[PDB]
């Protein structure tokens, strides 16, 4: 991601 989720 990173953030991503």
């Amino acid at each position: 991601x990173p953030g991503c989720k």
